[PDB]
């Protein structure tokens, strides 16, 4: 996956979040 260009109180990057995405959304793009 691909890490966000900054922390938010909404979403913030976790490893667990990514772990996630790895199979909900592995193709979304970090740029804000």
């Amino acid at each position: 996956v691909q890490t966000q260009d900054f922390k938010t109180a909404v979403q913030p990057d976790t490893n667990t979040a990514q772990l996630i995405k790895t199979y909900s959304n592995p193709k979304q793009r970090g740029d804000k």
